[PDB]
């Protein structure tokens, strides 16, 4: 799976072990090995949410399976919790897009996952 | 909805209230109150379109509903007009990807929109 | 089509004609005219793969057509090849997401392809 976070929060505020933490947290939550988890954090972005430039985040979680109604609800609680505590972004100023990818549509190591 | 613009135009060429203008324009175009709109602009990018580095943009518009065939033509006219007028990007050097998102696949405020 | 590469490799490590090379290579692989190919490269990113900060890359290829199980395996070999040779990123530290876009959901030149 891969997780991307875009936020207007300055780089200086992103905690040092934040990416490794997200890796651990996601492994547990999706039940996928940490070896297949990729995390991408983009701070200092020029963004607005509800028309204001208060701290916000636009996130994306791509996974082959483990995506769905209940699972996504649990990912949102966990993820909003982490952004809130580590980056101090209010949970209602965060949008997370969930994508269930077909194995044939994910390339890796010179081939695909199918 | 959320709208993302990636462009090789420098940060300095992005007008001061442009994100607010985008927010207002999209609220009118989609019919969704500005309160539900997030905008993200990424300037200074390393990109080529048709093999050249003249000004260009790659955008994404995600919405829960309000997305579809004929309506996307309208969005393209509006959006390209704005980037042309404001950032001086030629319409033929702009791509916009449109995504209709399922509410169960959008996380917000600790849960999903489902 | 449009191709995006996000990497933690430094900007100075990206060879001069890389975007132009990707344009030709893509035109060749997909059969699409270079005129319609957009390339976006984002170096110096804060990202981890498998929990480590070693060179990695997260990419996306969007196309209207020319996307399929067999074609994607082919694109992946070519693309992981170029990234290893040119940016020295190990192929097992590269993800490429593939998207077959409906012509109606791709805006260009103030309209859509449908
Ligand atoms: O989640 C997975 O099964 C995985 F190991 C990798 C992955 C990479 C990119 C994606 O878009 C989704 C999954
Ligand atoms: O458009 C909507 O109804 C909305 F309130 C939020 C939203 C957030 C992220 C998306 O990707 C799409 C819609
Ligand atoms: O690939 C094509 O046929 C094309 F001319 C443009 C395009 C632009 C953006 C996309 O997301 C997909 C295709």
């Amino acid at each position: 799976p891969m997780f991307i976070v875009n936020t207007n929060v300055p780089r200086a505020s992103v905690p040092e072990g934040f990416l490794s933490e997200l890796t651990q947290q996601l492994a547990q939550a999706t039940g996928k090995p940490a070896q297949y988890i990729a995390v991408h954090v983009v701070p200092d972005q020029l963004m607005t949410f509800s028309g204001t430039n208060d701290p916000c985040a636009l996130c994306s979680l791509h996974s082959i399976g483990k995506i769905g109604g209940a699972q996504n609800r649990n990912y949102s609680k966990l993820l909003c919790g982490l952004l809130s505590d580590r980056l101090h972004i209010s949970p209602d100023r965060v949008y997370i897009n969930y994508y269930d990818m077909n194995a044939a549509n994910v390339g890796w190591n010179g081939s695909t996952f199918a």
